[PDB]
């Protein structure tokens, strides 16, 4: 039952991994890196969680990034909103 949640949650970690990397210029971001240690601005928050809301298909606050500050941590607080 919960290995499908585990590649479920690890499917969309990867792919917000990917929308960090892209958006902060990096060939990769790991899962529990913090935002601001990585160079992180509003301008990049933005972006970040533009292109993380277009990937769900759903509206997401700004401090969910912000309030979670790593790749696994916003994951996590979006794919609970998905459940």
């Amino acid at each position: 039952a919960p290995r499908g949640e585990r590649t479920r949650r690890r499917a969309l970690e990867r792919d917000i991994a990917a929308i960090w990397a892209e958006t902060l210029g990096r060939d990769s971001v790991g899962p529990h890196e913090d935002f601001a240690a990585l160079g992180g601005n509003s301008i990049h928050a933005i972006k970040i969680t533009n292109r993380v809301e277009e990937l769900v298909d759903a509206e997401l606050s700004i401090r969910v990034l912000l309030e979670t500050r790593t790749v696994a941590g916003m994951t996590d607080h979006v794919h609970a909103t998905l459940t």
